[PDB]
């Protein structure tokens, strides 16, 4: 009795798709199996996302796993909410009310604000990506007013890959001489290297505002002077993660691009966890004996059973690669722990952790 | 030989629709006439906007006049760009590359930054609406870093209309005692009154960040102490505007809601100007002897003649209610002038103007 689902993947999201496939193997049973229909697309393109969503809807999927970005997030939220189709995603979380969107990614804003306070910063630069969310911006600016921080908030997004050289000049002119060397980097991974390379030096302290501090070669040179801190939602010392890596480290690269390593990007980890969440939801519908096509149809015809699937998804409580997984009624992660990292000559290390209830705890 | 166009109006945009209709009367000829197909919709709803756009596309329109907001702008940009359908709009302009979007609204950021510098402010509050754009925020924060301003940037958006009383308390606690009395208001008109009323006092200087300083009763009490400045893109002393008002002031309110007044909201003025722009573009196609249906069709079938209409629109150069109208290749207003206002016991008056080329010039 196969369960039809959609998968909407950004082009080039190879490791995430490998993790998706490994999840389907691990969490599928003999009798029950998810049957995904995959669309690879440019997620920044709202026309393309709308077309992919509608195609999935017309097929008759029971839920959609996928990604969005700043330009397409409203298409996903509005279409899911209108048609009662659940969208499970590792993409950036949103603060508004969004029925039918299950956001695998923990919120990071609280942990970031606690870390700023932990280091007792009162003046710093916040370099962010207009090609990314803005909830974190808002939260930082709003806290600055309350905490009396002096924040220099520069949208490093939309760089022509051209004037880039002449734009970092004006960037660092403001910082370098305002003797501002405390810097938060809240952008796409590549933008990190591009900014750090422009600095090279040891008097700086960077906070990397993402959930994958040790992901990829991001830390390509640990001998480089300068304090670097960040966040980690995948704890490689946890039993569940260690067992996963025992397999992931042995996979064939040809079959599973991005695997055959001892680490996994946090977005890929969340993708694997999303498969567990979906499988558990549908299994729970079966246990409870709950039996379960034109996008532009007027009037809109929402899926009648949509609310039952949405409910089952939000009620899932399991441990995964990203730790304890539990959702509130708005599809937001709750009761999750985020590990706080720190830079050392020999590598990264967990100095403490953050939870909603306790804020920051030092190890 | 009627020219089919779409019109996408926010519900309740009565004056704008009246101005649209007055434009069609003024700029239509005996032989050539625009034939609009109107959709009234919630522009914050991307599903609704997508449905309206696709319906217009399937009808076979030659262009669409309409509005978007922060939540639907990406739907409009992506669908227009993909299908080569031109969208002419008075809504907030965007900085990215957007083929096929003609933005009637001048950009205001440059004028605002020049005015801040003119008054020689170095410390001020920026009160903005999360229920509005964020380009201006970014620009102000980015300039603050360069100019060494101390900006207190408070997102006054999303007020529960409830905790409002307890939220303005914390707002003014930060300001009132930080002896910060220079204030920029960048929000929806109603939020202006709601904020000003919370202040009432004469030591304040407000800058109203919109293009309709004298629009509506915004200036409902001119005797109130406190310096107020702003921008006016409709100059009621200009010959063209005066002639328009000679008619607008006599119209029947029943037939033309929002008319029968001596002023017109800047959004309505831009709507009237959009009709002139569309009419001129199609007339120019005729002069040049240039002869001119499934949204989700795969593969996407862009309109072959789309590029000719887009070109004709961007080549239009006329004077309108919003002054000199001329576009760059990205559909952005250029060579426009914005009037700078100032508050007086007897009313508002023009102290100078701003252009991209010259920045601020004092009268």
């Amino acid at each position: 009795n196969s369960i039809q689902i959609g998968g909407l993947f950004p082009r080039g999201a190879d490791q995430e798709y490998s993790a998706f496939r490994v999840g389907m193997v691990q969490f599928s049973t003999s009798e029950f199996r998810l049957t995904p229909h995959i669309d690879n697309l440019e997620v920044a393109n709202s026309f393309a996302v709308t077309n992919a969503f509608c195609s999935q809807f017309s097929r008759g999927v029971y839920a959609i796993f996928g990604f969005y970005d700043k330009k397409s997030v409203n298409t996903i939220t509005s279409f899911c909410g209108t048609l009662h189709v659940s969208f499970i995603t590792p993409s950036f979380p949103t603060d508004g009310t969004h029925p039918f969107v299950i956001q695998m990614r923990p919120d990071l804003k609280g942990a970031l604000l606690s870390l700023i306070e932990y280091y007792q910063w009162d003046k710093f630069a916040y370099l962010y990506d207009s090609d990314r969310g803005l909830s974190t911006l808002q939260a930082v600016l709003d806290s600055a007013a309350e905490k009396k921080w002096q924040v220099t908030a520069i949208n490093v997004g939309n760089i022509n890959n051209d004037k880039k050289d002449e734009m970092y000049r004006s960037l660092f002119q403001d910082l370098e001489l305002k003797k501002e060397r405390r810097v938060i980097l809240d952008c796409e991974r590549d933008k990190v290297n591009d900014i750090v390379d422009q600095v090279i030096v040891k008097g700086y302290h960077y906070i990397i505002a993402n959930l994958g501090f040790t992901d990829g070669d991001l830390l390509k040179i640990q001998f480089g002077g300068a304090n670097v801190s960040g966040f980690q939602i995948v704890d490689y010392d946890d039993s569940l993660v260690s067992k996963f890596i025992e397999r992931w480290s042995t996979l064939e690269e040809k079959e599973y691009p991005g695997a055959h390593t001892t680490t996994i990007k946090y977005t890929s980890a969340l993708t694997y966890d999303a498969v567990q969440v979906m499988t558990e939801a549908f299994r729970n519908l079966r246990k409870q004996r709950i039996e379960i096509g034109d996008c532009l149809a007027n009037p809109a015809v929402p899926w009648g059973q949509g609310v039952e699937i949405e409910r089952a998804l939000k009620q899932v409580q399991v441990e995964g690669l990203s730790g304890n997984i539990k959702f509130d009624q708005n599809g937001k992660r709750i009761n999750y722990t985020i590990n706080i990292m720190e830079l050392k000559t020999n590598g990264p290390r967990k100095i403490g952790y953050w939870s909603e209830v306790d804020k920051m705890v030092v190890t």
